[PDB]
C-alpha cells in the first residue's frame, strides 16, 4: 500500500489548499490545526505538505532537531530572492549566516551599539518639537534602518543614508508573499515590487559608492565597511565587488534584526499605552535608574526589570515570527504520527506562546509572570519560542533585547505617549511571510515634564 495520512486540518479547498488561508488568517489557521489534529497536525501550503508541531514534546524534537534532520537552510524560499545570488566572502552554508551578524554581535561591541542607538533615537525625534503625532511603523522601520545600519555596517554609512532606504527596505520585506513556497519568482506584484525595490537599494549604495571614490575627504580615518569592500581589488586592479554584490550583503545583515526589532518596538510601546500601569511602573524604574548619571550605554546592557518584563510579554503575544520552518531529511516518528523526508515541519510561536497550561490566561497581558518568582519565560523552555529555541535560538536576542532597552530608555524619559485611534486598531499585517504592523498606527507623543 502506501503511508498513512497525517491528521490534517479542515478547510483548504482554494486553488493552492490552505496557502490562502494562511495569507488572510496564518494564526488562526495555525491555532485550528493545534485545535482540530493535535501536537501534530498539518495544512496543504501549495505543493508543500507543512506538519505543524505544538505543545512542549513536539516543539523539543523540532528545536533540539539537528541541520542534517530538519534542515533550516531552504525552509525559507522567500529570502533567496532577497539576499541575492551575489558572492562577498565565498564560504560553507553555516559559515555565511556566521559572517553576517557574528561580527557585530559581540558582547564587547554592545557597550558601543547601545550608544549608536541611543544616538539613532535622539536624531529621530530631534524635530518632535513640543507634541505631536507619529505612525508607529513608519517612525519604528526607520529608526530600525538607522540602528541596523549604524550597528552592522557603520556608522559613516548609516549617514548617508534616508528615508529612502527604508521606503525600499520595507518594499523588500513586503515581497515575502507566502506564494514564495510555490516559487519565489511567480509573476506577482508584490514579487516584482521587490525586485525593483532590492534594485532600487544597489542603486543607492552605487550612488555612496561613487561620491566616496570621488571625495574620500576627512581624517583619513572612520573608514567604515563599505570603504573596505570598495577598496577589494581583484587580481587586474578592477575592483572586486560591484554594488550588487555589496548591496545584497548589506541587505543580508540587517533582514533578521530589521523586521523583528522595528515590529517589537512598535508593540512594546502600543502594550505601555494599553496598560498605563505597567508604563507607569516603567517610567519609575527609569527615571530611578537613570538616577546614577550612568549612560544608556551602560544601562542598556543591565537590569531594567520592569521594561524587559513587558517586552518579553511583548514578545510572547506578539512574536516577530509566527511560524518557524523547517524541511525534514529523513524519517521521524513524533508521538505516534511520522514525519518524511521532504516534509516541511514547522513550530509556531505565535501559537506555542499562548497554550493555555503553559501560560495562564494567554491572551492577557501579565508581565509579571516573568518576575523572579514567575518567570514563566525560563520554566516553559519549549513553548515560550519568541527567539525560537535550541540550535537555532536566535543568537540576536541579546542585540534585540539591548536595543528595545536603548530605544525606550530615550524615548520614555523624553516624552509620554497616548494613542491616537483605539486600542484595538493596532493590529499586525500577516499577509505576508514576514509579518508588519499594519497601518494606520497612530500615537500622540509629548514633552515630559
Ligand atoms: C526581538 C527581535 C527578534 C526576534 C523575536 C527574533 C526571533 C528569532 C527566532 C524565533 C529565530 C529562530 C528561527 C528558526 O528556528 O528557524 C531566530 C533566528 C535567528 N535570528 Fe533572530 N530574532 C530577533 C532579532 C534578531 C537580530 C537583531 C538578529 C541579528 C543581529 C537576529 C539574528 C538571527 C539569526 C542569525 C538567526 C538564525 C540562528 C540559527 O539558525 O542558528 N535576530 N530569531
Ligand atoms: C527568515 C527566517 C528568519 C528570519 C529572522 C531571524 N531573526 C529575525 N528574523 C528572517 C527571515
Amino acid at each position: 500500500m502506501s503511508a498513512v495520512a497525517l491528521p490534517r486540518v479542515s478547510g483548504g479547498h482554494d486553488e493552492h489548499g490552505h496557502l490562502e488561508e494562511f495569507r488572510t488568517d496564518p494564526i488562526g489557521l495555525m491555532q485550528r490545526v493545534r485545535d482540530e489534529c493535535g501536537d501534530v497536525g498539518t495544512f496543504q501550503l501549495a505543493g508543500k505538505q507543512v506538519v505543524l508541531l505544538s505543545g512542549s514534546h513536539a516543539n523539543e524534537f523540532f528545536f533540539r532537531a539537528g541541520d542534517d534532520d530538519l534542515d533550516q537552510a531552504k525552509a525559507y524560499p522567500f529570502m533567496t530572492p532577497i539576499f541575492g545570488e551575489g558572492v562577498v566572502f565565498d564560504a560553507s552554508p553555516e559559515r555565511r549566516k556566521e559572517m553576517l551578524h557574528n561580527a557585530a554581535l559581540r558582547g564587547e561591541q554592545m557597550k558601543g551599539h547601545a550608544a549608536t542607538i541611543e544616538d539613532q533615537v535622539r536624531r529621530m525625534i530631534a524635530d518632535w518639537g513640543e507634541a505631536g503625532e507619529i505612525d508607529l511603523l513608519d517612525f519604528f522601520a526607520e529608526l530600525t534602518i538607522y540602528t541596523s545600519s549604524a550597528c552592522l555596517i557603520g556608522k559613516k554609512f548609516r549617514d548617508q543614508l534616508d528615508g529612502r532606504f527604508a521606503k525600499l527596505y520595507h518594499e523588500l520585506e513586503r515581497g515575502t508573499d507566502p506564494l514564495a513556497y510555490v516559487d519565489p519568482y511567480l509573476p506577482i506584484e508584490s514579487f516584482r515590487r521587490r525586485d525593483e525595490a532590492r534594485n532600487g537599494l544597489v542603486a543607492l549604495v552605487a550612488d555612496i559608492m561613487n561620491g566616496r571614490i570621488a571625495n574620500p575627504p576627512t581624517d583619513k580615518s572612520d573608514r567604515d565597511m563599505l570603504d573596505v569592500l570598495i577598496a577589494v581589488k581583484a587580481e587586474t586592479g578592477t575592483p572586486r565587488f560591484s554594488a550588487d554584490e555589496i548591496t545584497g550583503m548589506f541587505i543580508s545583515m540587517m533582514f533578521a534584526g530589521h523586521h523583528t526589532s522595528s515590529g517589537t518596538a512598535s508593540w512594546t510601546l502600543i502594550e505601555l499605552m494599553r496598560h498605563r500601569d505597567a508604563y507607569a511602573a516603567v517610567i519609575d524604574e527609569l527615571d530611578e535608574l537613570y538616577g546614577d548619571g550612568r549612560s544608556v550605554s551602560f544601562h542598556a546592557l543591565r537590569q531594567i526589570p520592569q521594561l524587559e518584563n513587558v517586552l518579553k510579554e511583548t514578545l510572547r503575544l506578539h512574536p516577530p515570527l509566527i511560524i518557524l520552518m523547517r524541511v525534514a531529511k529523513g524519517e521521524f516518528e513524533v508521538q505516534g504520527h511520522r514525519i518524511h523526508e521532504g516534509d516541511l515541519v514547522a513550530a509556531s510561536p505565535a501559537i506555542s506562546n499562548r497554550i493555555p497550561e503553559d501560560f495562564p490566561d494567554p491572551h492577557d497581558f501579565v508581565p509579571a509572570r516573568y518576575e523572579q518568582p514567575r518567570q514563566e519565560d525560563l520554566l516553559n523552555r519549549w513553548t515560550w519560542i519568541p527567539f525560537g529555541a535550541g540550535r537555532h535560538r536566535c543568537v540576536g536576542a541579546a542585540f534585540a533585547i539591548m536595543q528595545i532597552k536603548a530605544i525606550f530608555s530615550v524615548l520614555l524619559r523624553e516624552y509620554e505617549f497616548e494613542m491616537a485611534q483605539p486600542p484595538e486598531s493596532y493590529r499586525n499585517d500577516h499577509s505576508k511571510m514576514v509579518v508588519q504592523l499594519a497601518q494606520p498606527a497612530c500615537v500622540r507623543y509629548r514633552r515630559r515634564t
